[PDB]
């Protein structure tokens, strides 16, 4: 559904390199006699939360990135784009068919020869794009710089600043330590950063009944916080399904490549090769994917390694080739011909994803030789992927005990050479099905504080069946609040500024404020009754209105001089005062400013 | 609700030194094709999960612990007992007083004067009782000594065994390092262990309708794995509903005597006296509540460190006694008859559970010198109960962020001498209310795996209003999967046991072994048709029968010889063998041995 957010407001902030640029939020008013200033929120829901704005799934969002896109000069339009052939969709006909979305007037860009495209390239070439502007302004949350707020945590060596500036975005893309997934033809795109330095971001996976109820998939995630959203749909109707999805999105959209490959090749693994995957890979950048989960690191000789594994292989693209490395016995393709796709995912800004093909999906099989022989197998293809323009950012795990979490942590920013990182929890136990959202949260924040860059998200029932729509929600909420503890203890600047709002709203018994700014309002509104008064209680703590402090004396004089004793003090009378004023204002701790 | 756990069976293990000893568990069957032995789990249920036992709310369950406690012939029974007076119900009449349970036959024990009464009394004389070998054959889980498990983790310094023995939780107890909450007027209690050096149990709180609605929360509590069970009632009626709780409770029951003392005075804090409170404490150890929490650390000079503080004093206990300080300006009585509380608690053995009267509220006053101050205090205050022969744990926070997480833990174990430790989350983050299940788990799960011997529980709408019948559930399976996490972390033996066989179970797609070893099986369960066939099929990895890794030749080959690829190896032939046996085997990564 869509309507602004409960309790709060889409607002937003212009750009001063780029005045075209509107950065979102959604703040959250305080009560009047509380004299706070309003609570920023960072918000990825998008234009379905701005009341202002009227929003036809038949038409798509606006594009609104693509005029500054252009304005570049680095792309041209596609004189000749490729056209939606049958095993795009499974070879589906007539009524099975689904509904081809109107992308008629819709240009399709790609970069011109010699010409930078990637954020990264920009970046190393001292360029600040449109994007980089962009997330700088979202990241400070419209904070003014002139006034920070006293950080107080332990980010285990990041170099987190107190105010981020579009310089800055650059430098940490220009070392690999922070991507933007923003496709030149993902004009609907509100762009957002991932990095370690940054906030923690999550991903909320949808996928393939009507098309408008998959869209609903995505607007559901994202209003409620997921940052980016990948389309895991599998079967038939692969392209046409995402085509109504990215228009509708303006979040970054994910894909596994090897998903739609394996369906056009009727589900044979043997059958796939680079011929039908590189149409693939074309195909989804035409149509504005941000950024592909490429499992380029599950190498021929790793399969052994997998035979004393408790549950063996649980990743399903990295089983596929799996599958496929053992019919042909050649080395992975998408390894091999990794120099290649570099190339084509550089003419459109596709980020990269490396795929976590050998992760565990046990406990037992966490941080075994599989896994770790794929991570560094990422962190040299990230280098290669590095010096083709292209940006990178590293999968990780999965199903891991806690005491193996920072090992992982290790592993990753030593050989993949602090690239962002993804993580599908960990779920630090396997013995919780159907609530493996908190098995999961538990790892997630974790290891969100040991450094991940952004958290893919774990339904409840995950380990029993498909998850509805509360579920979702659930999940989305769930991974919110871990990444914002994560947030919390790495003592980033603006994440106490929430933790303490709400808690001078539950102080000063501010009941509305406590439920607005609460991660989920709808749930916490629940309890709000909009027509009792909005009251705002001030108080003070009785003893900050005593003087000497009497009791400090009494104490100190027990201890030292116990002779001193046997006589009424002048402490001893003068706690006498406060007992008599104590019972006289009423018998408070807090006695009400107003 | 009663009846057996979905998909398990109540089951026994007899003692050694003591026959009568029926230690109870619940073991989950696997598929018999499986060749595993079956699952034994914790239990702490009681007779309500076991069908061959019929209870009688109005009758109260059977004393099996009775007969033993007297054995020891330290204890006496009491000729005059404490009749209930009106104030123990809250001055309630007629048809507003609570049904009295009809506890006529039930023998009312105090320890004979010069005898020992206390487990850290036996303990400390090299004496072993009935309650240390039943929750030493508890801890092993029925499992043999003979065979233990590959433990891997990291337990921070702990003193985890292999193998619980009797004589090992006698030296826990001893050194004050573990308790046994075991009142001698609780005849239906089953035993259970509190330390670092055990399993990580949690808590759920009850408290007040029909008394056998409470009952049922306290049934419904322990059916999901709630080890204690704390009756937080206030208002009226407090005694007698506390009746029907104990005499049908199996777990320990915890309280905080100050409730219904503050009851017993009108609400009027002041009021509160040495008189009240001893009359009080003498009540509710004739009815067998195993420990009180006793805010004897609030002292005065406490109170103005308090004042910088954002949500200030949360703790409701904590907040009585702070309210009687400032009215009266002496020191916490608490504090200064300490002395005279430990001689009532020592004669009932009443363990001590030192209260977090100034615990952090918020995020922002986590270990501030308020927390630390009274924390510090309860240390001295172990000493003192210690060297009265009062068992000890002590109680922490509440709302801590994951970097300040440690810092509690630490601080705890050196001034507290290494006492049990029993926390309320911690919640790490303030922002999520509804999710508060969630934002503690991950704070649970951490200090309890730096070392904190029982867990809390915190339901998900805590900060929100009354927790439903389903929300306790929620929290209970919460708290034991983050206790779990916390065991599976320090590596405790019997911990992986149960994270291997469920995933041998999804590997082996044995699903209603899957389901049944969850732990939640009632939820896990409703995706499992009983009549579905129970299949079993045990595989094995392609490449586990490949004999000289041909994969590893190849590999190992075109690294330091580049010349010898211009010609068909034998492991290129080799590799294009297992090519061959892997189409024809039908292209599957893992065979089926039957
Ligand atoms: S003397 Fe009384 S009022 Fe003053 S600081 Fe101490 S407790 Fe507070
Ligand atoms: S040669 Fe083929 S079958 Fe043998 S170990 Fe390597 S991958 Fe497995």
């Amino acid at each position: 559904s869509t309507g602004p957010i409960p309790g709060s407001r889409k607002v937003y902030q212009a750009g001063e390199l780029f005045p075209e640029l509107r950065v979102p939020f959604r703040e959250v008013a305080v009560h009047p006699s509380a004299n706070e200033p309003p609570v920023t929120i960072y918000d990825p829901s998008g234009p379905y939360s701005d009341p202002a704005i009227q929003i036809d799934i038949e038409k798509g969002l606006p594009r609104t990135r693509e005029a500054l896109v252009v304005a570049r000069g680095d792309v041209e339009e596609v004189a000749d784009p490729r056209q939606v052939k049958p095993e795009d969709n499974g070879f589906a006909q007539g009524k099975h068919l689904a509904p081809e979305f109107p992308d008629t007037g819709r240009k399709i860009y790609r970069a011109k020869p010699g010409k930078l495209v990637t954020q990264l390239e920009y970046a190393r070439a001292g360029i600040i794009t449109a994007e980089m502007e962009y997330v700088a302004i979202r990241e400070n949350l419209r904070r003014e710089q002139d006034r920070p707020c006293v950080r107080d945590g332990e980010d285990f060596g990041a170099s987190i600043p107190d105010f981020v500036t579009p310089e800055f975005v650059r430098q940490e893309i220009a070392r690999g330590r922070a991507i933007i997934p923003a496709n030149i033809n993902h004009g609907e795109l509100e762009p957002m950063a991932i990095g370690r330095n940054f906030l923690v971001k999550i991903n909320a996976n949808i996928g393939n009944s009507t098309v408008a109820d998959e869209v609903d998939k995505l607007v559901w995630a994202t209003r409620w916080g997921a940052d980016t959203v990948m389309d895991l749909s599998t079967g038939r109707n692969i392209h046409n399904i995402r085509d109504w999805i990215i228009r509708n999105s303006s979040v970054p959209i994910g894909t596994v490549p090897i998903y739609q490959a394996l369906e056009k090749v009727n589900g044979v693994a043997e059958d796939l090769n680079w011929e039908v995957f590189r149409d693939t890979l074309i195909e989804q950048c035409e149509q504005g994917v941000d950024y592909f989960t490429i499992h380029a690191g599950v190498r021929l000789p790793f399969i052994p390694m997998t035979a004393k594994r408790v549950t063996g292989i649980v990743s399903r693209g990295g089983s596929i080739m799996a599958k496929w490395c053992l019919a042909h016995h050649k080395e992975n393709f998408l390894y091999e011909r990794f120099d290649e796709i570099c190339e084509i995912m550089r003419a459109y800004d596709v980020s990269f994803s490396l795929g976590d093909g050998l992760r565990p999906g046990s406990t037992a099989d966490a941080n075994d030789e599989a896994q770790f022989s794929e991570l560094r197998t990422l962190g040299e293809l990230t280098k290669v992927a590095w010096k083709h323009g292209v940006q990178v950012m590293i999968e990780g795990p999965g199903h891991v005990a806690m005491h193996k979490i920072k090992a992982n942590m290790d592993e990753q920013l030593k050989h993949c050479h602090e690239a962002p990182f993804y993580t599908l929890g960990p779920l630090t136990t396997d013995i919780a099905p159907g609530y493996d959202h908190i098995t999961s949260a538990i790892g997630a924040a974790m290891i969100g504080w040991f450094g991940t860059a952004m958290l893919c998200y774990v339904t409840p029932k995950e380990h029993l069946g498909l998850p509805d729509r509360d579920d979702v929600k659930t999940g989305v909420i769930t991974y919110k609040l871990a990444a914002h503890a994560a947030d919390l203890a790495k003592g980033h600047p603006g994440a106490a500024m929430w933790d303490d709002a709400i808690s001078r709203a539950r102080f000063e018994f501010r009941w509305e404020d406590q439920f607005n700014l609460g991660l989920d309002p709808e749930t916490a509104r629940k309890f709000h009754d909009e027509t009792l008064p909005k009251e705002a209680h001030k108080t003070a703590h009785f003893c900050s209105m005593c003087g000497p402090k009497f009791c400090s004396m009494k104490i100190s004089q027990e201890v030292r001089d116990f002779a001193a004793g046997k006589a009424p003090n002048s402490a001893e009378l003068g706690m006498a005062e406060m007992s008599e004023k104590f019972r006289e204002q009423g018998s408070e701790i807090y006695l009400k400013t107003e």
